[PDB]
């Protein structure tokens, strides 16, 4: 029984109950982290900005289930185009504005990979991706207003790829955490 959470501690709690089997229901996790109204009070803690790239922040480790971290964008700052290692992903707004961009898998021959779609994400929704419905770069294009964004990871998984736009050629990246529970981890 799905109800709404009051705190982002509440949020942790419920999302422990959602992730308590082997399987995940998408819609229900979506709707869940939907309903949390961002609090900027309640995640201070983990909004660790870097001057020059995205960061991010460990806030929970699912007790092994799903690894849920905060990532802190400044202006200008986005990702490369990369896929989720065979884990879901959700993606909520908590403060500012992402846009998405969505790309198909390469295929073996090198050509440009030409964007499927994009969107703008905005306070408060919830996107999901995963492996089979694509790949996808996340960019703060505001000059003017950081964005902070609550991602959700399961299972865990500490690598990804990254996409060479000009060619679909795929390299391994090992993502590394700028804090862990509120704590500066170099
Ligand atoms: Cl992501
Ligand atoms: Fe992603």
């Amino acid at each position: 029984e799905l109800l709404k959470p009051r705190t982002l501690a509440d949020l942790i709690r419920i999302l422990h109950e959602l992730f308590a089997g082997d399987e995940v229901n998408v819609e229900e996790v979506q709707a869940v982290l939907e309903a949390y109204e961002s609090n900027p009070a309640e995640w201070a803690l983990y909004a660790k900005f870097d001057q020059y790239r995205y960061t991010r922040n460990l806030v929970d480790q699912g007790n092994g289930k799903f690894n849920l971290m905060i990532l802190c964008w400044g202006e200008g700052h986005g990702s490369s185009i990369h896929d989720h290692t065979d884990s879901h992903c959700f993606l909520k707004l908590l403060q500012g504005n992402l846009k998405e961009t969505l790309f198909d898998w390469p295929d073996k021959k090198s050509n440009e990979m030409i964007k499927k779609s994009e969107r703008t994400l905005r306070e408060n929704q919830c996107a999901y991706i995963n492996d089979s419905i694509g790949l996808h770069r996340v960019e703060n294009v505001s000059h003017t207003e950081p964005a902070v964004s609550l991602h959700l990871f399961s299972p865990p998984f500490d690598t990804c790829h990254a996409f060479d736009q000009r060619t679909g050629h795929k390299n391994k990246v090992t993502m590394t955490f700028h804090s862990k529970f509120g704590i500066r981890t170099p």
